[PDB]
């Protein structure tokens, strides 16, 4: 079997292992900041540098995952709590989209909210262009930030929010788990197929956006990864 | 929102939030062994005394709940490793089979293999009686030890064994994580409506067997649960 | 380390988790009220469904526990606001005695004032034959509402109120803050040795009461708790 | 009554309520980082501004307080996790200590481990010059780092603590709650005349320190406090 595994109980900048892209700045406390409060329209991103393979032309085969992260948003003052953070797979050549306006993208999509990725999405912000419910949500997003599928949440602010994602090959199925600060878990699931929507070598990673009015905290506190793919 | 939570890092007998029932034994390490080495046909049991209401007859909705556990087992000498552990949900009425024979019904079925309980398996031993895969396996079980899905899996020795389980009550889908001790990970879903095969109030816990022939360590290390249901 | 804890923001009727005994009524907006307003004599107690292991008869040791709740009373027309909530401690057994006036034996004593429980009292009316102070006041009672010990206090009509409670097994000292509506804390503390006074297996609740002439609205909001007991 | 009331979700330099003094440093999510990771014998405080009077000359009466805050400890490469934190009362001219050797005096002793201050410690290094216990622990504090009364506790790298304390004028008892991460509490409660060790006027911070070897991450996340004196 082929098996990647990594574990984060703090980041440093400098390590060959993180790809940093865009806004994002490493604490003094190992946690990273994905935006910087003072940009317009600011966006960052973390990937894990190298490039796993989730599938196999050879065989026909699909990886599957477990991996578990917390972050934490905090409210600053005069600013709109916006936009969210999102965890996404993209192609090994994903960068930050041309001309970003931050915002509602996420840092992931065009203008219209396309793009080509596969992530799930901590929103803080209803974008009706987008077609955003109403309220603070979870979603899972396949090639655009107008979610397949949503399920209502709550952001708290300076609270450490955890969360569990599995995507099992043989269903297809990702679902996650997010452990709120007063105890309560909120689960969404979705079938999604990645050998029809991704290349068979992509990149795991983190984004954040913020907008003019919209400014917010966007702290990743550690991350833990596991994908094992049947090579036979 | 309606929450159930409770973490065990070692349990003892005397607590009056777990339930033993049959062969239980709680060393003095504080871990759980399930089966006495010494009996035929042995069976043990332990469950979470409070009952959990899963779904409200009086809105529709069904709970979502994040577990996760770790367990031993381990080989003893001229016996068969056998036959193995099962993290089950059954009725807050649920007592282990009257006439229980043990072995490859792992203490919650009849001789048939037919039982009122939905659970996990981690079977270490091929029942054909009972349509087992040839090989060490994981397996989700609907009232009855003929899974109705498996996936081959590798019990070894000594070896702790770390499971997470996720349900999202909208997919009603039910998906395992099993990491092995050197790094690998199985996964294995299915969809299971809870609401149509069990009542509103049951009772987790975990169950382990032996038979004449076949015995082995069975040991229940940790537990934490957390449950949300909605009520609205 | 033994550990029971759990978080109440919203109380809901058919939550195996809480047992009703009593006037006791779930209000639509998920606060638990505690008397009946047109009965003489009402009673109401809301207990923590599973029984609390405060110490062991093995190793000798107590719990700690740290517990946090907010309450409301409001006074009605025409009647004294009367007679006040108690939190209290009482072995797993525990039922409204037989007979009960209500009152001024907050619905835990018989007429003599004598029971068997630990508690803390919010009491809004001075009843002479238990000795009690001539204002509000807060007090610490054990097995009997003729208080050990008590504070000068001050109940406002439809305040929310905020307490917290800390009891250290070492020292034996039950100790509690009372953070009033208009800011300003009131405290008291008194050495109460729980394994003499109780036995090992209790349970957790408050209790309200009325008579009738006397009768208000006795409402609890939220509740937290959390107790350890080591267990070597 | 006189009651002084303050609540920080978040810490900023240049708020006029806040004195800073030594290596202290805020971060640009809000949190106050107290030393610096890059000196040798590095010391950092926070004070609150504005003094707090806990007693009267002319009455005779002391207050009460109840505050609770939260914080953060976290390991570095290379360095030993050292020394803690500690939350202390002291004179209003209160400054570390001249020609102060950081390490085990906390920032707020000599040499001798000697000073005028009373406070909680959250050691997480054993000085056997000050007779510390061989593991973590939380202390009560009079005068001195050679704790009056401590309890074994343990220190978890990246973990959010939570800490509530509690002091009865009356009793002149100062009684602490530790929530650790996996939901277990730690109390510790000593009877310490205020009235007798500190004067009228007194100041309220953190404090926290390092050695040439031993540095870690010492990070307070929020922290509020209310205080009553009984004026009559
Ligand atoms: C006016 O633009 C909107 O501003 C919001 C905050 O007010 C969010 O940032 C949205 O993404 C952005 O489109
Ligand atoms: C006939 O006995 C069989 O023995 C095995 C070990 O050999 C297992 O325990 C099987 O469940 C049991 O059916
Ligand atoms: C005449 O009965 C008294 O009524 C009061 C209000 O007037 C309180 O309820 C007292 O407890 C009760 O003894
Ligand atoms: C010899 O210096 C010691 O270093 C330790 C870490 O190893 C701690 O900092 C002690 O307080 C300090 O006295
Ligand atoms: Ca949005
Ligand atoms: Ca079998
Ligand atoms: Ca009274
Ligand atoms: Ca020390
Ligand atoms: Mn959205
Ligand atoms: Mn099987
Ligand atoms: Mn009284
Ligand atoms: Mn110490």
């Amino acid at each position: 079997a082929e098996t990647v595994s990594f574990n984060f109980n703090s980041f440093s900048e400098g390590n060959p292992a993180i790809n940093f892209q865009g806004d994002v700045t490493v604490l003094s406390n190992g946690n990273i900041q994905l935006t910087n409060l003072n940009k317009v329209n600011s966006v960052g991103r973390v990937l894990y540098a190298m490039p796993v393979r989730i599938w196999s032309s050879a065989t026909g085969n699909v990886a599957s995952f477990l991996t578990s992260f917390s972050f934490e948003m905090k409210d600053i003052k005069d600013y709109d709590p916006a936009d969210g953070i999102i965890f996404f797979i993209a192609p090994e050549d994903t960068q930050i989209p041309a001309g970003s306006i931050g915002g509602g993208t996420l840092g992931v999509s065009d203008t219209k909210g396309a793009g080509h990725f596969v992530g799930v999405e901590f929103d803080t912000y209803s974008n009706s262009e987008y077609n955003d419910p109403p309220t603070d949500h979870v979603g899972i997003d396949v090639n655009s930030v107008d979610s397949v599928k949503t399920v209502p949440w709550n952001s708290v602010s300076g609270a450490v929010v955890k969360v569990t994602v599995i995507y099992d090959s043989s269903t297809k199925t990702l679902s996650v788990a997010v452990t709120n600060d007063n105890g309560d878990i909120t689960t969404i699931a979705q079938v999604v197929d990645l050998k029809a929507k991704l290349p068979e070598r992509v990149k795991f990673g983190f984004s954040a956006s913020g907008s003019l009015g919209g400014r917010q905290i966007h702290l990743i506190r550690s991350w833990s990864f596991t994908s094992t793919l049947i090579t036979t």
